[PDB]
């Protein structure tokens, strides 16, 4: 069937009850739109898991702290269609802020996720986390999905949806696909438009100096401190100016104890224009 | 027929079974030691669905003070007798460590804050939060299509509301009237901690507020003249007032010119309780 394009929530409404009193199965992949292969993943991933998949494309005003940025999010909306359609998407939900948030944002419900809120990523962006714990919540009550699709490549996101699901009671398989990366290991992002020629021939050096850390952590190396300041080292030396690392528990993203049974390596670095970002994950 | 489950994915197991026999869910949330306005609230369920899920959870996110929530009333065997006659046909009851099994400091919470903080929620600083938290749960588990309140609970009631607005929840919201003893007093489980003394002064609190009723309905309008003699007749007879409101039934905020009825929100500690109640005031004439 030709994939179904709604912008209002009465219109979503009806079409997401008509699936629900059918027995459909429903996956949601939600995103800010301005689509690439990284997102169409996603999609891919969410089709083998669920007869109908929904795609949300919603900038959301409540995580963005400051409100201009907003202003300058690359909208993208036929281009984004043209993709989805190709991947097989059901339905595109692509509302108005005024429709979604009605009652302004300093006074609308909002669902919070202690700790993983405020600890790294959301310690510099006070209501950030709030903002995405809150839109992901309305969207599972809007459409009601067995199945959500989240990018491993925002994985403070992904451990905070996790939790939320876990506390909230919600009935929902959440699926954290992994990055894709170039051929040269590079993970796929919008910011690596913003690289220079020269810049992007070193951007495959952060996930180089990621996967070496991870190796020596699998051989048994926890000397987490020592480990960071060598790959700041390095990212250095080949022309990154690396922000802080992490090595966290995959699930509360605090250090690791006796009792963690995964690890998370969190690199971040700056190259010109562009603050890049990798992860992986460590079997411990 | 009546079902009893406690655990969470018994509970997702029967509910998927409703709605693979094509049935409509009411949804009665309660916190237990349950009385006949509890039964009219079930009554009032069955009639708009073709199953009624009760849940019995004494919620600790919503008890400011550790004091009440240890002596809160546990009776789950009379619970669900009563609601046997009733024809209930689901009683969920889980145990706290399943609904919060790391405890609160680090539970996800929903926050209402055009209503959490004001009027009552000002009285019960943090209370609200356990509320909303708690409802949005039993939504999200139970996915009904329609919930069923008592408007004792007046603001819950209108903040419940809220929370689906804002939530973008596909549930239908119902407020049940009041059910009162015989001698005028709102039902409430917190009775239970009144004396046999102060079970007798406890109508007196409905009484001062249908006084005030009264005298609106005559056309008074001026509200703090209105509730600082309605606090000074509370004292008299034994009562401690906590604060006192007259708003727009509407809502909460205070009388307009446009206000066309009126909402008196009660509340008073009589001993060891803090009762509450309240009356509607039609302001046309
Ligand atoms: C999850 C998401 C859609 C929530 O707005 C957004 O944070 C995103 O795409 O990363
Ligand atoms: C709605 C309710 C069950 C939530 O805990 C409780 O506040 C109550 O019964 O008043
Ligand atoms: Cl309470």
């Amino acid at each position: 069937n030709a994939m179904l394009i709604i912008e209002t929530l009465p219109l979503l409404r009806q079409q997401i009850r008509r699936w629900r009193q059918e027995g459909k199965r429903i996956a949601l992949v939600p995103t800010m739109g301005n689509l690439h292969e990284g997102h169409m993943t996603l999609v891919d991933e969410a089709k083998t898991r669920a007869d109908v998949v929904v795609v949300t494309i919603f900038v959301n005003p409540l995580q963005f702290e400051r409100p201009d940025d907003l202003a300058h999010y690359p909208r993208t909306l036929q281009e984004d269609c043209e993709k989805l359609t190709r991947h097989g998407a059901d339905l595109v939900f692509a509302p108005a802020a005024a429709d979604i948030y009605p009652a302004g944002l300093e006074k609308q419900t909002y669902v919070d996720v202690p700790a993983l809120s405020t600890i790294l990523e959301g310690a510099s962006r006070p209501g950030h986390f709030r903002g995405v714990s809150t839109i992901v919540s309305k969207l599972f009550n809007l459409i009601q999905p067995d199945v959500a699709c989240f990018g491993e490549k925002d994985y403070q996101q992904l451990a905070l949806i996790r939790k939320m699901v876990a506390d909230m009671g919600y009935d929902i398989n959440i699926v954290g696909v992994p990055t894709v990366r170039a051929k040269d290991g590079l993970a796929l992002s919008s910011r690596n438009g913003y690289l220079t020629e020269e810049e992007r021939q070193i951007a495959p050096q952060l996930s180089k100096i990621m996967w070496a850390l991870a190796e020596k952590m699998a051989l048994g190396e926890r000397q987490i401190d020592a480990l960071l300041e060598e790959a700041a080292a390095q990212l250095l030396r080949v022309g990154f100016t690396p922000d802080e690392l992490f090595i966290r528990d995959a699930e509360t993203l605090q250090p690791l104890t006796v009792d963690s049974q995964q690890a998370v390596i969190l690199m971040a670095a700056w190259l010109g224009k562009a603050r890049l970002i990798d992860n992986q994950l460590v079997d411990l």
